[PDB]
C-alpha cells in the first residue's frame, strides 16, 4: 500500500514521539531501585531474555513504525568503548526534544540552533578534564578495584541484595584481562543459585554440555582434542576400524577430553567411557574459538589431528557441583591471556539481569585498567558537573550557551533518580546533595543505604573515567540526529 | 454546583495551560518593538478592539473555561497604585508552571521541593532594593517633563514611528493634573485625519453633538445648563386619560398649555444669558425654534459620561426639573464653539477657571494600526501619574530580570538541604523574560540570551536589551525605566499566597469538587 | 417504596464511592498547611466561591446521584455545638469503608462486624477524661483570648499571611458576645480597600445603602424609624385604576391628595427630631425632597435581614402604618453616619445601648483570597463561643489521636469473641489521621508516623504533629487546641454513621427531622 | 487577547489575499483601453451598478470578512 | 481504477509539489552547516542508508507517484 504523508511540523513530531516513549521506560532503570523489564518475541529469539540493561534490549529489536532504531544503535558504539554505568544517554537525548516546541516559538530556522550540539560537544569536553574528581585507580588496587561502579551499575538492578558481592568479583577478572591482548575471550553465564558466595571464579574457560550420563567423572593431566570434522560384513568391519583408529591414537596420548562443534557418531561414545575420556557433542564454535587462544590451540584436521599437531593444556578439567547444577570447567591455562567469569543469584528470573548487566559490566572494568582514570560514583560526578556547567553557559560567547544551560539542568534529574528509587524523598535529597558538592568535597555523593548524602569513597563507589568522557560526546550527537531531521524519507508497509 | 470535574494532576494541568497560552500573546507585546493584537467579538461589543496593553484587554474578556481570569483581575490593583510601564508581571508568573513537569519525575513531595518561596522572599529583597532608581522630578520641570519613561511604554508599542511624540504630550496633561483635586475628568478621543502632530491639545472638554441645522455658530461668555429630566411633555405619571371636551373652545387650552412650557424656558433663560444647553436624553421640539432666535446652542442626546466630568469642570450644578437654571446652576465662561477638526465637526468646551478637569484629542491616519494609539494612550495616563510621586524606578528592557537571575542561582547550592531545590527553579524563571524581549525584535533568541547575561553579570545595571541594536546596550541612554511599585507588587503577589500555603515555592494545584 | 434495584455488594459500593470521593478534597483542609478552594458552576450561582471550609461547600450543593448529602447535612449539627477547628470527622467516617473490601472475603454478616462500633462507644467514653487537656478559659481573659485555635483554623486556610491578624481580632468580638443567647446579631462585610491591618471593628451595624446625592452628611442624637408599609401610594392589589375625571380640573385634586401623604410624614417627623429613616422596600419620591431639607437620612429598599438585627440593637419598635413615630418607635441615639472606607462607600450604624449585637468589618490586599476572609470569620466566631462554655478542650495537631490509638491496640486481643475482631479494626482507623496531617505539611508522612507514636506512648499529651517542622513537637506553645465537645460528639457520631452504611439496601436523598 | 485568530504567516495571508483580489479588478480599469465594471448583490441595493471609477465602487460595499475596507477608505 | 483526477493547472501543481518536497530535505544539507538523513525502506536493501549527497539518495530511490525521478537522473 501507499500512504503516510507528513511534512514540516508533523514530520518533526514523529521524531518528538519516539524520544518521549523511550524515556519513560528507561526512566526507572537509573539508580538502586531500578525496575526489571522482561521482553519476548516469537521465532528465533528463544525464551528467557528479561532486560534490565536498556542498551541490550533496544539494540536487539526494531518492532514498530516510528523512527528511533538508528538512535538506539548509536548507544552501542559508546558501549564498546565504555557504555553503561546506568543507561542515561538516551534519557538526556530525549529531553532535548521538549524544547523543539520552543523552536517554532523562535520562528526563524532550526539549523542555527543545532550548531549548539557542536558546542555541546565542546561542553562535553569542558565538562571532562576540568572540575576535578577522585584521581585514584593506581592499578590492580587491593581496595579501590571495585565495590564501586559496579555497585552503582548493579544498583539499577534488583539483585543488589546478594549481587553487590558479585560486583566486587568482576574487577578481579579485569586484573587478569589487562595486558598483552585487548578485550577478548571473556565468557560468563548465570547458574541460578543456592550459595552465600553466589559465584565461583574459574581460573579458565566455562562450558555446559555432557556426552551422556555414563563416562568418568573427572580428568587430570588432560589433553584436549578439538575436531573440525564430525562381503557386506567388511563394511560393518570398516566401522570397527573407525573405532580402532580413534582408540589406538587416543591411548598413547592419554587424551582426557574431546570437544567437537558438531554431531558426534555413537560408536566412539562407548569407547570413551571405558578409556577414562570425556567427550563433548555439538559444543559451540564460539566457546572453542575462545579456548584455542587460551590452550595454545591446535590445527584441526582429520584423525591425524591428535599427538603433536594438537596442543593440550593440562591443569584441571572437571564437572563440578556449582551450588546445585553441574557445569564443566576448563582451567589452568599457561598463557593467562584469556579468562572466564562465573556468577549466580537468588533466582526470580530477575537473576537473568545478570546475563546482560554483565554485558555492561564486562566492558566497564576492563576499561578501568586501560584508563588508569576514574570518577566518583553515586551521582557525585553529576552534581559537581551541574554546578560548574550552569556558570559555563554564560562563559561561552553565545549559541553555545543556550544549549549548554539546558544540558546543565539535565544533570539534576540523575541525582533525583538515584535517590528516587532509594525509598527516600527526592526533593529533600536534591537540595542537600548540592550543598555538599558546591562545598568542594568531591568525595560527597548519594548515600543510598543512608537515605541522605555521604562520603562515596567510604562506601567505595567510583565510575570509569571513560564512561563520562565518551558519554557526554556521544549523548549530544546521538540527540542531534532526531531533532535535526525534519521529514524522514520512507515508505511504510510496516 | 454542576459540571467540570478536576483533581490533583489534571487540575494542576489546567493552571499550566492557562499560563502558557497567555504568555505567547503577551510575549510579542513587551519591549521597544512589540506587536499589535487585534480583537473582534460577538453579541456585546461594536467592533475591532486592538490593545498593546495586556492589562486593558484581559480585564474586558473572559473567553473560555480554563482558569486565568482571577490572576488577571489582580493586575488592575497594580495599575491604581503603579500598574503599567511595560506588561511584564504576567510573564514571570506563567514560567513558574513549566518546572512543575520535572516535579512529577521526583514523584513524592512537591511541598518538600517547594522550599523556594521563603527563598523567593529574597526576590522581594534582591530585585528591587539594589540599584539607585531616580530622585527629583521637581515640579512642572522644563526638559524632564518627558522623553523618558512614557517613551519606553510606547516603544514597546508599534505606533512609535509617530506616537513617541504623543507620549510626550501626555505629561503636559499630567502637569495640569498635579496638585490638589483628585485623578478625574480626563477625556480622550481619536480623529480619522492625518497630520504630523497626530494629536491636538484642547483647553477644556471635547463633545461631538449639534442642536440642528439652525442656531448661532458660536457663543461667548457662555452659560452651561445640564438637565436630568427630559424636555419632552404630555403623559405625566397619571394620564388624566385622553380627554374630549364640551365644544371646540376648551380643546384650545390644551395646545395653549404647551405654549406655557415654551414660555418658562425663554423667560428665565434670557436673564442668565444662557449660551449653551446640554441634555442627556431626548429633547422636545418646541424649545428648539426658541433657542435659535435667542442665540443659544443646545445639545441633543448628550452622553451622560461627558456630562458628569463637565460638572466637575464648570463647578457643577444640581440637576432637577426646569427650576434648575440661574443660581442652582454654575457656568464657566471662556469660549464655547463648534470647530471643524481635520475633517469632522466637533464642539469645544474650553477655558475652565477651576482647572481640575482637562481633555486630549488624538488625530491619525485612519488605520486599525491607528486604533493602537487608543490602547497606548490609556497605558500612558496611568504610567505618568505613578512616576511623578513614586520617586522610585528600575532599569527597563529586562535589565532587572537578568541581574536577579544571576543572584538567585547563587542562592541555590548555598542553602544546604531541603531549601535548595525550589530556589533554583524560581531562579530560572527570570531567564524567559530576556528571551521574550529578544524574540519580538527579530533577532535570534538563542544568540541573545548568551550575550545578555555577560553584561548584567559585570555589574552595569544600566546595560540591558536593545532591540533596535539586536544585541545588548545601555538602557539608561534610551531612557527606558519601569516604576518601582510595578516590579515590587508582582513579586509579593507571586510569593504571597504561595508562602504559608504548602508554605514554600511551586504552587497552586486544585482542591475540592 | 422501591425503585433503584441495587443490592448488597453494589448497594454497598455506592456508599463506598461517596466516602472516597469526599475524603481527598477535604484532606488538604485539615492541617495548618491546608489549601484554599476554587469552584465553578452554572445555573443561578453567578460567581466562583472560594471555600476551604468543608462544611460550607458541602451544604450548599447536592452535585450528583450517589448518596452523601444526608451524611454531609449532619456535620452542621456538629457546627452549632462547635463545628470546626479543622474538618476531620468526615475523613474518619470515609476511612472505615475501604477495609470493607477485606470483609467480602470474610463473607458472613455485615451486622456482626458492627458490634465494633458499640464497642467504639466504649472508645468514645474512654477517649473522654483520658486525653489530658487544658483547663482555664476563665472569662474574657488576658492573653489566652486568641493567637491559638482560631489561628489553627486559619492556618489550613490560604489567607494566613495577612489573615492570622484578622483571627486575633475575632476573640474581642466574642468577649462582647458572651451571655445567654449564643449567636444572635453577628454580621460581617468584605471591603475591597487596602490596609495592612486588614480589618476594622465597628461598635455597631454595617449596611451599604444611600438615600440619594443630597441630604445632610452627619446626624447626632439620632432617632430611628422603621416602616413595614412602603412610602409609595396608588395601585395596591385592588386598583384605583387609571381613573376617570370629568374636566382635567378634578385631576388636580388627585395631585393635592399626594401632598397630604407628604404632610403627615413631615409634621410628626419634626417633633421627634428624626435623624434617620429605614424602610425595607421601595420608597416614594415626594418625601425624598422633604428629608434633605429637614436634615434626615433615609434608606431606600433596605434589606429586611439587616433591619431585624438592628431592631434588637436599637431596643426594638412596633412597625405599622405612618402612626409609627414617637413611643411606638424606640430609637437608640449615638452616631449614625456614612463614612468612606478607603474605597466603596458604606453607611455605619454605631453606639448601640444593648451591646448584645455587633458587626465586624474586614479589609485586605484585594483578591479571591480576600473573599476568603468571609469564609474564615465564620469558623473563627463559632470556636470561641464553645471554648468558654465547655471549659474543656484537647491538644490539637493530632496529639489526641495518637494517644487513644496506643490504648485501643491492647483492647482487641483481650476482649471475647466477636468483640476482638471489631475493636482491633477500629483502633487502626486512628492511625490514618497522623498520616493525613503530615502529608500536607511538606514533610515525609512515613517517617512521621513512627516518630509520632513513640512520643505519645511515653505520656506527653502536649507533644503532637508539627507540620512546619515536619516532625513531632510541643503543641501547647503552638496554640493549637480542639474544643472538648468536638471530640465527644465525633466519637459517638462516627460509630453510628458507619454502622448504618452496610445495613441499608439503597442510599439516594435527604428528608429527616 | 483573542478573537478570530491566525498567527504570523497565516495572519499575513488574510491581508495578502485582500490585496490580490482588488488588484485584478482594478487593473482593467486604467488607461485608454480600460473597461467598465458592473455589480449585482442581494438585499438592500437593487440590481445593476456600474462604476468606471475604482474609488466609487470600493467605498460602497464591504463584501466579506478579510480586511481591506480600511485601506479602501483612504 | 479512478481515484485522482487532474487537468492542466492542477497538473502543473503535481509537478510543482515535487520541487518543494525535495527542496526542504536538500536545503538543510547545503553549505558549511548542513544535516544528515536516514532512510529505512524494504526489499533488496541491506539496512538504512544515510545520505548527505543529494544526488546519491535521489538516484537510489523512486518512492512515489509524483514525477521527480527523471529530474534527479540528470
Amino acid at each position: 500500500a501507499g500512504a503516510d504523508e507528513e511534512r514540516a511540523e508533523t514530520a518533526r513530531l514523529s521524531s518528538f514521539i519516539g524520544a518521549i516513549a523511550i524515556g519513560d521506560l528507561v526512566k526507572s532503570t537509573l539508580g538502586p531501585k531500578g525496575m526489571d523489564k522482561i521482553l519476548l518475541s516469537s521465532g528465533r529469539d528463544a525464551s528467557l531474555m528479561v532486560t534490565n540493561d536498556g542498551a541490550t534490549i533496544l539494540k536487539n529489536i526494531g518492532v514498530d513504525n516510528p523512527a528511533a532504531k538508528v538512535l538506539v544503535d548509536m548507544s552501542r558504539v559508546q558501549d564498546d568503548e565504555v557504555g553503561d554505568g546506568t543507561t542515561s544517554v538516551t534519557v538526556l537525548a530525549a529531553e532535548l526534544l521538549r524544547e523543539a516546541e520552543s523552536l517554532i516559538a523562535k520562528k526563524i530556522h532550526p539549523q542555527t540552533i543545532i550548531a549548539g550540539w557542536r558546542e555541546a560537544t565542546k561542553a562535553a569536553r569542558q565538562a571532562l578534564l576540568n572540575s576535578a574528581v577522585d584521581h585514584g585507580s593506581d592499578e590492580v588496587k587491593f581496595r579501590q578495584d571495585l565495590m564501586n561502579i559496579a555497585g552503582t551499575t548493579l544498583s539499577s538492578k534488583l539483585l543488589t541484595h546478594h549481587k553487590d558481592h558479585f560486583t566486587k568479583l568482576a574487577v578481579e577478572a579485569v586484573l587478569r584481562l589487562k595486558g598483552s591482548g585487548n578485550l577478548e575471550a571473556i565468557h560468563v553465564i548465570k547458574k541460578l543459585g543456592g550459595s552465600l558466595a553466589d559465584s565461583y571464579l574459574d581460573e579458565g574457560f566455562l562450558l555446559d554440555k555432557k556426552i551422556g550420563v555414563n563416562q568418568p567423572k573427572r580428568i587430570e593431566n588432560a589433553k584436549i582434542l578439538i575436531a573440525n570434522t564430525g562381503k557386506v560384513a567388511e563394511i560393518e568391519h570398516a566401522e570397527k576400524e573407525k573405532m580402532k583408529e580413534k582408540v589406538e591414537r587416543i591411548l598413547k596420548h592419554g587424551i582426557n577430553c574431546f570437544i567437537n562443534r558438531q554431531l558426534i557418531y555413537n560408536y566412539p561414545e562407548q569407547l570413551f567411557g571405558a578409556a577414562g575420556v570425556m567427550a563433548i557433542e555439538h559444543a559451540d564454535f564460539v566457546g572453542v574459538e575462545r579456548l584455542a587462544l587460551v590452550t595454545g590451540g591446535e590445527i584441526a584436521s582429520t584423525f591425524d589431528h591428535p599427538e603433536l599437531v594438537k596442543l593440550g593444556s593440562c591443569k584441571l578439567i572437571e564437572e563440578v557441583m556449582i551450588g546445585e547444577d553441574k557445569l564443566i570447567h576448563f582451567s589452568g591455562v599457561a598463557l593467562g591471556e584469556a579468562c572466564t567469569i562465573v556468577l549466580r543469584g537468588a533466582t526470580q528470573q530477575i537473576l537473568d539481569e545478570a546475563e546482560r548487566s554483565l554485558h555492561d559490566a564486562l566492558c566497564v572494568l576492563a576499561q578501568t585498567v586501560k584508563d588508569s582514570r576514574t570518577v566518583y560514583g553515586g551521582g557525585c560526578s553529576e552534581m559537581l558537573m551541574a554546578h560548574a556547567v550552569t556558570q559555563l553557559a554564560s562563559r561561552t560567547p553565545g549559541k553555545e550557551a543556550v544549549a549548554m544551560e539546558s544540558y546543565a539542568k539535565a544533570l539534576r534529574m540523575l541525582p533525583t533518580i538515584i535517590a528516587d528509587n532509594a525509598g527516600y524523598d527526592s526533593a529533600d535529597l536534591v537540595a542537600q546533595l548540592r550543598a555538599a558538592h558546591s562545598e568542594g568535597k568531591t568525595t560527597a555523593g548519594l548515600d543510598m543505604k543512608e537515605g541522605t548524602i555521604g562520603d562515596m569513597s567510604v562506601l567505595g563507589i567510583t565510575e570509569s573515567f571513560q564512561v563520562k568522557r565518551q558519554v557526554l560526546l556521544s549523548a549530544a550527537e546521538a540527540a542531534e540526529v532526531i531533532l535535526r531531521v525534519d521529514n524522514i524519507i520512507k515508505a511504510a508497509p510496516r
